[PDB]
């Protein structure tokens, strides 16, 4: 784990989105969202590890609970490298503290991408990072519209 993850650097760069405002309210929920839509390539930080140290190591504090995200190396035929990091992204401008319809011509609004969401994590070469983060982008819209339909559109009756 610490191969790849210069524990005395903690980032590889920063990464910081931006999240509409609207969706301020039903923040943690979100999070769940997030913290579901992301695992789709991405594998959870554990090991053989009965030690947070041994864990990859997180520079977020969290808001017993939180975890880092783990990305394998891409790659195979043609283009490739050695990527591996340990990123452990937070909300910031807190959801401890936390607990009308809307058009379609004017749709977007929402799903444009106020709590700011920082992402850092440690990486270990060839990793492309444009790409890493138009996936981020992709993937936190996914789960944002994901949470409203679920928030809004479901609670209907016929």
């Amino acid at each position: 784990v610490e191969f790849i993850q210069p524990p005395g650097s903690l980032p590889s760069e920063v990464l910081h989105l931006a999240l509409p405002t609207s969706c301020r309210p039903w923040l943690p929920a979100l999070a769940w969202y997030l913290r579901q839509n992301l695992l789709i390539f991405l594998h959870s930080p554990k090991y053989t590890d009965s030690n947070s140290r041994n864990h990859f190591q997180h520079p977020l504090p969290p808001q017993p609970d939180l975890d880092i995200y783990l990305y394998n190396k891409p790659g195979g035929q043609g283009t490739g490298g050695k990527g591996v990091a340990c990123i452990t992204l937070a909300f910031v401008d807190s959801l401890a503290l936390w607990p009308d319809p809307l058009r379609e011509e004017e749709f977007e609004q929402l799903t444009q991408v106020a709590p700011r969401l920082r992402l850092d994590v440690w990486e270990k070469g060839n990793i492309s990072i444009v790409q890493l983060e138009e996936k981020l982008r992709g993937a936190a819209r996914q789960a944002l519209a994901d949470a409203i339909i679920e928030l809004q559109l479901l609670p209907a009756s016929l």
